[PDB]
């Protein structure tokens, strides 16, 4: 019944999100991303190549946006990405099909985690628009 | 054989939704799903929005934009610029019935604005292959 409660319920139904970085040229870069894990709408985990355009963007500019949607309801968060290389986290969040993209396995240095931490939310849910700092 | 560009045009024709990013005044990129109202190849992509929308506010001060779309493991990510358009002729030509729910004044509604995205650069993920080209 709470807006954030509906937004959390919406994230739980979404397996993909769209992640945006800002490149050194100043352009925002939205890319579709598999959602590995999320805690509410506060923290969301993804993986990418250490040499990806995403990674190189985030190493210099942490500012980030992320949206998701299902059945005409949508949410866009703003926040920051931390590029995570921790050996224990890489192992913990490893998934089997990751081997396709990261042939070195869970200790592949070409494998990194992206941790997105939200600071704002814009909700387009069930006829209501709310734009709210978190 | 079709080039990455030609493949992307085909992909787009299948998508009725795209994700559009602006950069807000604080430097944060803001991706949002948008209905694709029309497109000319992948070169020009047309969307609609409110005259007072956050997207309109962002683009009025920073034209730099990003747009992506995806169908079935294949994705395309574009970089370019957005112009906010208020041209009466385009407003009426691009009007869709489902706009009534959003712009109660019709194709003449002062609250009704078009977003013209013009692409500069593409990043293709087609056939599990990544290619990053200037347009």
């Amino acid at each position: 019944k709470t807006m954030k409660e509906k937004a959390v319920e919406l994230l739980q139904k979404c397996e993909v999100v769209t992640l945006a970085s800002v490149n050194k040229e100043g352009y925002p870069r939205p890319v579709p991303m598999s959602k590995i894990a999320a805690e509410g709408i506060s923290t969301i985990w993804m993986s990418t190549g250490a040499d990806s355009l995403k990674t190189i963007d985030f190493l210099s500019n942490p500012k980030a946006g992320l949206c998701f949607q299902e059945k005409g309801d949508s949410v866009a968060l703003m926040g920051e990405v931390e590029v995570v290389t921790d050996e224990k986290l890489k192992q913990e969040l490893w998934q089997d099909w990751f081997i396709e993209h990261f042939p070195g396995g869970p200790t592949d240095p070409g494998y990194v985690l992206l941790k997105f931490t939200a600071n704002h939310a814009t909700y387009w849910i069930e006829g209501t628009f709310i734009h709210k700092k978190l």
